[PDB]
C-alpha cells in the first residue's frame, strides 16, 4: 500500500513482483534503479510463475475506460507532429514531457488515476491512441501531407524494414544505428510504438466505416460518410501492406501482430503467397508456444504438400530431438538425396515421444533446434551435411543464418579452454576484450531481440574469460565491475518493453540473462563469498514452471559450471556450489526427460554422476535417491521398462533401510505400482508367481517378494472371496507404502481407494473354523443346510432365525457376526485409511478430498449397522475443514431411518458451526421455517445461537421480512385465474380465503381498494371481479422503496452465499430502492452493502422452486475443482463461470447477480439498428416476424399454406430459408467486438485464447449435463477477460427434446460463435480443449455419478417441476461413451467429432425454434 503512491511467503512475493514490474517503467530513474534491485532478489520460481497480476490489470482497465469514452478532440497538430517525429526519426523536439503533454491536453470543463500518471507505459499508450484518433478524425489530413502521402510514408518505412529483415545487410538509417546504448533500446521502443499505432489506426477505420456495439462511441456523420465511400481503398491498402507488416512484426519480436495480420490475410483470401503466409504464421505461433493453433492450421490447410507443419508443432511443444529428425526426413524426401545425420535411434526416439523457401526454412529450423539443446557436435555435423547437399544440388539459396564463430566460442568456453575461447571472441563484433563504458554495443546493430541476446551473451563470456585470466583486489576488478554493471543495465530493456504492453508474463531468456549478469557481478566483487552470487533457479520451479522449455536451465548451467571450475582458483572460504550444481543438473534432466530429449537427458545424468538402447542399461544400471529415481525414469522412457522396474525395486529395497527415507520410499513405491498397473497383462504371471511363492522366479518377482516381506493388516482370509491373486500384491504394496511413510497423504489415499473399489465388488458379489464351530455348537445334510443358510445372503436377524428354524427343523449368532465382520473388513480398512488421510489434511487436491468425503457419506448412509464402531468414533474427531464441500448432502440426509446416524450428522454439523457459522446459517434458518427433520434443525439453530444469539435473531427477522416482501400481485393473479376458470362454491371459497389472508404499502392498498370485500359479498347472492381485475391490470403498467415495503443497519450477518470467502463480509445496509424486471415472473432486483463498502446486487424470485439450481451450481463447482492440476501449467485457465443461488423456502429464492457480462443478443440488436439507419439514410423486426416474412412465400411456392402444422413442413424449404437468412447477417459481430474491446495485440491473443477455451469447456459441460434453450439472451460474455457465462438453467437434463419444438443440437454453435474462434474454426484449440475436458471428465466420472445419485435422493428437490433414474442413466451413458450406441464405446476423439458434426450440420439447425435465432 505504501508503494505506488504519488509521493516519491509466495502470496506477498507475487504482489511484490507485480509492483516491481509496474514500477520498472517510471519517470524517475531512482525509482527504477531501486525496484530493479528488489526484483533481482526474488527467486525465478516466483518471477516466472503464471500467477495473475492485478497491477497490470488496473492499467488495462484504465486504458479501456479511456478508449471507450467519447473522443475529446483536444490533440493539436503539433503534438501529433512531435509524436510522429519521435517514432519515425527518434527526435522528440521537447526537453517528464509526456506528463506535461497529457496535462495540457486535458480540460477542466469537460479520468485516469493520478497514481498511474507516473508510468511511462500508460502515457505512451494514451499518446498513441490520441494520435490515432486525431489522424482518423482529420480524414487522414495530417501534417505529413495529403491523405495518400501518409500511406506512402508508412508504406515505405514498412517496406524498408521488411527488406532489412530479409537481408540483414541493408542497415536501414534511423533504425539500426545508435550513438550509445540508449539509442539501441529506443529503436526497439519506437518500432513497438509504430506497430501499436498501425493497429489502432486499423481499429479506428473499421469503427468509422462499420461501427461497434457499446465498446466505442460512433464517430460523427461526416466521418462515417467519408469512410463509408472510401472503405475499398483502405481495405486494398491494408491488404497490400499486410505481407510486409508480418515481417516487421516478426523482426520486432511481437508475434501477436503478425499472427493477427496473417489470420486477416487468410480470411480475406476468399477467392504463390499462400505458402509463405502459412509458413510465417506457423513460425509466429511457434514463437508464442501455441502448438494447438499450429495443428489447427495444418488440418485447415490439408483441405486446400503441407505435411511439415505438424513437425513444427512438435518444436513448439518443447520436443527438439523429434523435431530435428522430422525436419531431416522432410528435407530428404523433398530434395531426393540423403540428408540425414548421425543421431539417436529413431525406433527409440519416436517411442519416447518443394519450394526454394521451404527447404531453407526447414534447414534453419533444424539448425536452431540443434543449437537450443546445446549440441555443438551435432551443429558441426549438420553444417557439413548442408554444405555437401548444397554443393551436390547447386541450391544457391540453402544457407544457414547462424553465426558459426559465436557457436565455436560457446563450444570452447563450455569445454574449459579459455585461450581458444579468447582467440575466437577476438573476431566477434563489439568492444574489445577487457585489459568506453557508456557505449558497449556496436554500431549497425539491428533492432531484433536475438541480436541483443547474442551481444549480451558475448559480453558475459568476455567478462568471464577476463576474470578467469586475472585470477591466475583492485587491479583487474574495477573494470570488470563497471563492465558487468553496464551489461546489467542493458539487459533490463526487454523487461521494460514487456511491461509497456499488457503481457501478464516476462521473457524467460531476458530474465535469465539478467540474473546471470547479476550473479557474475556479485561473484567478481565478492570472490564467491556470499550466497547472492548463485542463480536463484531452484528445484521449486518444478511444480510452478512446467510450461517453459529446458533452455533457461542450460543457460544457467553454462555459468554454474564455470563458477564451479573457477572455485579451484580460490584459497579463502567459499560458498558450496556443488549442491547448487547437482540441483540444477537434476532439475534440468527431469525437464528434458519430460519432453522426449533422451540425448540431452543422458548427457545431464552423466554430468551429474561424474546412441543405442543397450548402452543405457549398461551405463546406468542428499541427492542420491532422487538421482536413482531419475535414472530409472530415464530408462523407462527409452523403452526398457523391465530394467527400469528392476532398478526401482532394488533402490526401494535400500531406501527401506535408510535413515530418513520419508519422501523417497513413497515415490519409489508409487511409481513402481503405477508402472506395474500399466503392464498388467505382461506382469500378471509374475504377480501370480509371487503370490504362490508366498505360500510354499524372475528377478523382478524375487526382488518384490523381499520388499513385501519386509519386517515391521490385510489377511489372505478377507481377500479369498472374489479377489484376484495379482491384485493382492498391489494391495500389499499400498499398505507397505502407507506404513513406511505415515506423513504422506498419497500413501493413504491409494490404499483407501484400492480397499474401497475391492470391498464394493466383494460385498456386491457376496449378496475352516466356521464349520468346526458350527459342528461343536450343534452337537450329514443338516450340517450342509445350516452352513448354506448361515452364509446365504449375509430385519435380518429375524429372517435368518426363521430360515434356520425352517431348515434344521443358539450359536449361529456368533457365526453370522464373524462372517459379516470378515466380509466388511475391506470397508473398515478403507474407512480407517480415509479418516487418516482426512486428518492429515486438516497437501492434496480439493477433488481428492471431496471424493473421500462422498465415499464416507455413501458408506454411512448405505451400510450403517454393519460398520458402526468405525464411523461413530471417526466422525467425533474428524476436522471440520475438509467437510465444507458436502454440507447440502449432509443436510439432505437428516431423515435417514436411523437414530445414531442422525445424531452423528447433527453433531458434525454443530461442530462445523463453530469457527464457520456463516456456511450453515441460511440453510438451517430456512429449514426451521416431521419431527425427524425438525428437531435436528432446532438443535442446530440453538447451538448456533449459543454463541451470538443477536445474529440469529436478526437473520430470522430478515428472512421473515424477505418472505413477507414477496399483495396486489397475488390479488391480480387470483382474479385472473378465477376469471379464466369462471366458465360457484369453489370461487366463493377461494375469494373468502384470499380476503382473509389480506386482512405502509398495505395501508395505502387497503385505503384505495377496500371495497373489494363488500363488492364480493354483494355479488355472492359478477361485474365486480371484472372491474377489479381491469383496475389492477391498468395500475400495473416497477420501482419500489424499501422503507415503504424493516430496514436495518450495522448488521453482523454474513452475505447470502460466501463459500469461497476466507474473511466473511457482514451485511452493512440494504438498497433503498428495488427494481422489477419484465422477464416473465416479476423479479425483484435488490442490492446489498457489505462491511467492505462493496456493492453486491441480487435477484429475488418468488413462487418458483430453486432447489435444483443450487445442486447444479454445486456440480459445476465440483467439476471446476478437477481443473486445479491442469491449470498449473497452462496459460488459458480451464474454468466454468457460475453464480450462486440460495433458496428461501419452497417457492422463494435469491440469486447472485453477475456484473460485467453482456448478452449476445445486444450485438445483433445493435447491428439491426445500424443496418436500419443506414438503409433509411440512403423498431427492428423480431426473431419471429422476420422468420415468418420468409417462411410464408416459401411455403406458398410449393403449394402448402401457413395453416399446416409445423410438423408437416418440407425440409428443403426450411433449409432454403435458413440459408437465405444466414447470408444476410454477417459473422464479424463477436469477432470484431472482442478485437475492438482489447487494447493491444498481445492482449487480443490472450482474450481470444481464453474465449476459445471457455467456449469449449462450457460446450462440453452443457452437452454432458444436457443444457437447453441456449438462446442469445441466455449467453453472456465477459469482454474484460473474454469468458462465456450461462444464467438460465430451467431447461436441462434433456428437457428440450420434449418441448413443442424439439432441439437436436447438443450445444449452441452458430456462424458467429464459430467465426469468433479464428480462421481455423473448430479444428484448432477448440477441438483439443474439448478432448482434454472430456478426458478429465472421464477420469473422474465416479465422483460425478455419486454426486448426481445424491441429488436424485433429495427430498427437497422437485424433479417434476422414475424420471430421476432415467436422467441419471442418461448422464452415465454419456460419460461412459455409449450415448449413440450402447454396444460400442466411442473414444474421446470420436465423441468430440460426432458432437461437433451434429451441432454444426445445417439439417438440424433448419428445424429449430425461431426464438433460438440459428441465423447468428
Ligand atoms: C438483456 C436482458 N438480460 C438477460 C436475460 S438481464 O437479465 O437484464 C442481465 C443479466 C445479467 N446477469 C445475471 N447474473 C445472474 C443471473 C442472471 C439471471 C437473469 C435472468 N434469469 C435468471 C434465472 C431465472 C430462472 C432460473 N431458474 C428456473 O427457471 N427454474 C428453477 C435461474 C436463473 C438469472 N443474470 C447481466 C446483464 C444483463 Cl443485461
Ligand atoms: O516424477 P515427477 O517429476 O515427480 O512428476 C510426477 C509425474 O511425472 P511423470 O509423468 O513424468 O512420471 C506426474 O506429473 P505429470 O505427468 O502430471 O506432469 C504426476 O502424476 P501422473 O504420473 O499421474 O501424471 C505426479 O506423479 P503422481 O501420480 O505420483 O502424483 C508427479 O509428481 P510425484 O510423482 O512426486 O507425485
Amino acid at each position: 500500500a505504501n508503494t505506488l503512491v504519488e509521493d516519491v511467503p509466495d502470496d506477498l512475493l507475487q504482489r511484490c513482483v507485480d509492483v516491481c514490474r509496474v514500477q520498472l517503467v517510471h519517470s524517475g530513474t531512482r525509482i527504477r534503479q531501486a525496484f530493479g534491485k528488489l526484483l533481482k532478489s526474488i527467486p525465478l520460481d516466483v518471477v516466472l510463475s503464471n500467477n495473475n497480476h492485478t497491477e497490470i490489470q488496473e492499467i488495462s482497465l484504465a486504458l479501456r475506460s479511456h478508449m471507450s469514452k467519447a473522443p475529446s478532440n483536444t490533440f493539436h497538430p503539433q503534438d501529433f507532429s512531435d509524436v510522429i517525429s519521435f517514432i519515425l526519426y527518434g527526435n522528440s523536439h521537447r526537453t517528464n514531457w509526456l506528463e506535461r503533454l497529457f496535462y495540457s491536453c486535458q480540460r477542466l470543463d469537460k479520468t485516469i488515476p493520478r497514481n498511474l500518471l507516473k508510468t511511462d507505459a500508460v502515457l505512451w499508450q494514451w499518446a498513441i491512441w490520441e494520435a490515432a484518433q486525431f489522424t482518423v478524425l482529420s480524414k487522414l489530413r495530417t501534417p505529413l501531407g495529403r491523405a495518400q502521402d501518409t500511406f506512402q510514408t508508412i508504406e515505405g518505412i514498412i517496406r524498408s524494414l521488411a527488406a532489412h529483415t530479409l537481408n540483414p545487410d541493408q542497415d536501414v538509417s534511423q533504425w539500426t544505428t545508435a550513438d550509445n546504448d540508449e539509442g539501441h533500446g529506443n529503436n526497439q521502443l519506437r518500432l513497438v510504438l509504430l506497430l501499436q499505432y498501425l493497429e489502432n489506426l486499423e481499429k479506428l477505420m473499421y469503427n468509422a466505416y462499420e461501427g461497434c456495439a457499446n465498446a466505442l462511441t460512433s464517430p460523427p456523420k461526416v466521418i462515417r460518410t467519408f469512410f463509408y465511400t472510401n472503405r475499398q481503398t483502405c481495405q486494398d491498402w491494408l491488404t497490400r501492406i499486410r505481407l510486409s507488416i508480418m515481417r516487421v512484426g516478426l523482426l520486432a519480436g511481437q508475434p501477436a501482430v503478425t499472427v493477427r495480420h496473417g489470420f486477416d490475410l487468410l480470411t480475406e483470401m476468399k477467392t504463390n503467397e499462400l505458402e509463405v503466409t502459412i509458413m510465417m504464421v506457423v513460425e509466429a505461433l511457434c514463437e508464442l508456444h501455441c502448438p494447438e493453433a499450429i495443428q489447427g492450421i495444418a488440418v485447415w490447410s490439408s483441405s486446400i504438400n503441407l505435411l511439415w507443419i505438424n513437425s513444427v508443432a512438435q518444436q513448439a511443444e518443447g520436443r527438439f530431438e523429434k523435431a530435428s529428425v522430422e525436419y531431416q526426413e522432410h528435407l530428404c524426401a523433398m530434395t531426393g538425396v540423403d540428408c540425414c545425420i548421425s543421431s539417436f535411434d529413431k525406433s527409440v526416439l519416436t517411442l519416447a515421444n518443394s519450394s526454394p523457401e521451404v527447404i531453407n526454412y526447414l534447414g534453419n529450423k533444424a539448425c536452431e533446434c540443434y543449437i537450443s539443446i546445446a549440441d555443438w557436435a551435432a551443429v558441426q555435423e549438420w553444417q557439413n551435411s548442408i554444405h555437401d547437399l548444397k554443393k551436390s544440388t547447386s541450391s544457391t539459396s540453402l544457407n544457414l543464418k547462424a553465426d558459426f564463430n559465436y557457436i565455436k566460442s560457446l563450444s570452447s568456453f563450455e569445454s574449459g579452454k579459455f585461450v581458444e575461447c579468447t582467440e575466437q571472441l577476438e573476431l566477434l563484433p563489439g568492444e574489445n576484450i577487457n585489459l568506453n563504458m557508456k557505449k558497449l554495443l556496436p554500431n549497425m546493430l539491428s533492432p531484433d531481440p536475438r541480436e541483443l541476446q547474442k551481444s549480451i551473451e558475448v559480453q558475459l563470456l568476455r567478462s568471464s574469460v577476463c576474470l578467469a585470466t586475472a585470477l591466475n583486489w583492485q587491479s583487474i576488478t574495477e573494470n570488470v565491475v563497471k563492465y558487468l554493471k553496464q551489461t546489467s543495465r542493458i539487459a533490463i530493456g526487454p523487461l521494460r518493453l514487456s511491461t509497456l504492453t499488457v503481457s501478464q508474463s516476462l521473457p524467460v531468456l531476458s530474465t535469465l540473462q539478467l540474473y546471470c549478469s547479476s550473479a557474475l557481478e556479485n561473484t567478481v566483487s565478492n570472490r564467491l563469498s556470499t550466497e547472492d552470487c548463485l542463480i536463484p533457479l531452484f528445484s521449486e520451479a518444478l511444480r510452478s514452471c512446467k510450461q517453459h522449455d529446458v533452455r533457461p536451465w542450460m543457460q544457467a548451467l553454462r555459468y554454474t559450471m564455470y563458477q564451479n571450475q573457477l572455485l579451484e582458483k580460490i584459497k579463502e572460504q567459499t560458498v558450496p556450489i556443488r549442491s547448487h550444481l547437482m540441483e540444477l543438473g537434476l532439475t534440468a534432466a527431469k525437464f528434458a526427460r519430460k519432453r522426449g530429449n533422451v540425448s540431452l537427458a543422458t548427457r545431464l545424468l552423466a554430468q551429474c554422476s561424474e546412441t543405442t538402447a543397450q548402452d543405457l542399461v549398461q551405463h546406468f544400471k542428499k541427492w542420491g535417491p532422487e538421482l536413482d529415481i531419475e535414472k530409472t525414469k530415464l530408462l523407462y522412457t527409452a523403452g526398457q521398462s523391465t530394467h527400469a522396474m528392476e532398478m526401482l525395486s532394488s533402490c526401494a529395497i535400500s531406501f527401506c533401510k535408510s535413515v530418513k527415507a520419508e519422501y523417497a520410499v513413497a515415490k519409489s513405491i508409487l511409481t513402481l505400482a503405477k508402472w506395474i498397473q500399466a503392464e498388467w497383462k505382461e506382469i500378471s504371471g509374475q504377480l501370480k508367481q509371487v503370490y504362490r511363492a508366498q505360500h510354499q522366479l524372475s528377478t523382478l518377482s524375487k526382488n518384490i517378494l523381499t520388499l513385501i516381506e519386509l519386517p515391521s493388516i490385510e489377511s489372505e482370509s478377507t481377500v479369498h472371496i472374489g479377489v484376484g491373486e495379482p491384485d493382492f500384491i498391489l494391495g500389499q504394496l499400498y499398505h507397505l507404502s502407507s506404513v513406511q511413510a505415515p506423513e504422506v497423504a498419497k500413501s493413504w489415499a491409494a490404499l483407501a481407494s484400492w480397499a474401497y473399489r475391492w470391498g464394493r465388488k466383494v460385498v456386491d458379489n457376496a449378496s475352516x473354523x466356521x464349520x468346526x464351530x458350527x459342528x461343536x455348537x450343534x452337537x450329514x445334510x443338516x450340517x450342509x443346510x445350516x452352513x448354506x443358510x448361515x452364509x446365504x445372503x449375509x430385519x435380518x436377524x429375524x429372517x435368518x432365525x426363521x430360515x434356520x428354524x425352517x431348515x434344521x427343523x443358539e450359536g449361529v449368532i456368533k457365526v453370522w457376526r464373524k462372517v459379516v465382520d470378515r466380509i466388511f473388513s475391506l470397508y473398515k480398512l478403507s474407512c480407517s485409511a480415509y479418516f487418516t488421510f482426512l486428518k492429515l489434511n486438516a497437501q492434496s487436491t480439493d477433488d481428492m478430498i471431496v471424493m473421500a468425503t462422498l465415499r464416507l457419506l455413501r458408506l454411512l448412509v448405505k451400510h450403517a449397522g454393519e460398520l458402526r464402531q468405525y464411523l461413530e468414533h471417526g466422525l467425533e474427531t474428524t476436522p471440520t475443514a475438509p467437510w465444507r464441500g458436502i454440507i447440502p448432502q449432509l443436510f439432505s440426509r437428516l431423515n435417514h431411518p436411523e437414530v445414531y446416524v442422525r445424531q452423528s450428522i447433527c453433531n458434525l454439523l454443530c461442530r462445523v458451526a463453530q469457527d464457520s457459522p456463516h456456511l450453515i446459517l441460511y440453510p438451517a434458518i430456512v429449514g426451521t421455517i416431521q419431527a425427524m427433520m425438525q428437531d435436528c434443525y432446532s438443535k442446530i439453530v440453538d447451538k448456533l445461537s449459543s454463541a451470538n444469539p443477536t445474529m440469529v435473531l436478526q437473520v430470522q427477522m430478515l428472512v421473515a421480512e424477505l418472505r413477507r416482501v414477496t399483495w396486489d400481485e397475488l390479488w391480480l393473479g387470483v382474479l385472473l385465474q378465477q376469471h379464466m376458470y369462471v366458465l360457484x362454491x369453489x370461487x366463493x371459497x377461494x375469494x373468502x380465503x384470499x380476503x382473509x389472508x389480506x386482512x405502509p404499502h398495505e395501508k395505502w392498498f387497503q385505503d384505495n381498494y377496500g371495497d373489494a370485500i363488500e363488492n364480493a359479498l354483494e355479488k355472492l347472492k359478477x361485474x365486480x371481479x371484472x372491474x377489479x381485475x381491469x383496475x389492477x391490470x391498468x395500475x400495473x403498467x416497477y420501482i419500489l422503496r424499501l422503507e415503504e415495503i424493516a430496514a436495518m443497519t450495522n448488521t453482523e450477518i454474513a452475505l447470502p452465499g460466501e463459500v469461497s470467502a476466507r474473511d466473511t463480509v457482514t451485511i452493512h445496509s440494504v438498497g433503498g430502492t428495488i427494481t422489477i424486471l419484465p422477464t416473465k415472473t416479476k423479479p425483484k432486483k435488490l442490492l446489498f452493502l457489505g462491511s467492505d463498502g462493496k456493492s453486491y446486487p441480487y435477484l429475488f424470485k418468488g413462487l418458483e422452486d430453486l432447489h435444483l439450481d443450487e445442486r447444479i451450481m454445486q456440480f459445476l463447482s465440483i467439476v471446476n475443482t478437477m481443473f486445479a492440476t491442469i491449470n498449473r501449467q497452462e496459460t488459458p485457465r480451464f474454468h466454468a463461470r457460475h453464480y450462486s443461488v440460495t433458496p428461501l423456502g419452497t417457492r422463494s429464492g435469491l440469486i447472485q447477480w453477475v456484473d460485467g457480462a453482456t448478452p449476445l443478443f445486444g450485438l445483433y440488436k445493435r447491428w439491426q439498428q445500424r443496418e436500419a439507419a443506414l438503409q433509411a439514410q440512403k423498431i427492428v423486426p423480431r426473431p419471429s416476424e422476420l422468420y415468418y416474412s420468409k417462411i410464408g412465400p416459401a411455403l406458398k411456392t410449393v403449394g402448402l399454406s401457413l395453416d399446416v402444422s409445423r410438423r408437416d413442413w418440407p425440409l428443403h424449404v426450411m433449409k432454403a430459408v435458413l440459408e437465405e437468412l444466414m447470408e444476410a447477417t454477417p459473422p464479424n459481430l463477436l469477432a470484431k467486438e472482442l478485437w475492438s474491446s482489447c487494447t493491444t495485440p498481445d492482449e487480443w491473443w490472450r482474450v481470444t485464447q481464453s474465449y476459445a477455451r471457455s467456449t469449449a469447456v462450457m460446450s462440453m459441460v452443457g452437452y454432458i449435463i444436457g443444457l437447453g434453450d441456449r438462446h442469445l439472451d441466455n449467453v453472456l460474455i465477459d469482454m474484460t477477460t473474454g469468458e462465456v457465462v450461462h444464467i438460465d438453467y430451467n431447461v436441462c437434463f434433456e428437457k428440450g427434446k420434449s418441448l413443442r419444438v424439439p432441439e437436436k443440437v447438443p450445444f449452441r454453435m452458430t456462424q458467429n460463435i464459430e467465426t469468433a474462434l479464428g480462421v481455423t474454426g473448430v479444428e484448432g484449440v477448440f477441438r483439443l480443449s474439448c478432448e482434454q475436458v472430456l478426458h478429465i471428465m472421464r477420469r473422474g466420472r465416479e465422483t460425478l455419478l455419486t454426486l448426481l445419485e445424491a441429488f436424485v435422493y433429495d427430498p427437497l428437490v422437485d424433479w417434476t417441476a422414475s424420471y430421476a433414474v432415467s436422467v441419471w442413466k442418461r448422464v452415465k451413458a454419456k460419460l461412459e461413451g455409449r450415448d449413440v450406441d450402447p454396444n460400442r464405446r466411442m473414444s474421446v476423439a470420436e465423441q468430440v467429432d460426432y458432437v461437433i458434426k451434429e451441432a454444426t450440420n445445417l439439417d438440424n439447425l433448419a428445424q429449430l425454434y425461431e426464438g433460438w435465432t440459428a441465423w447468428v
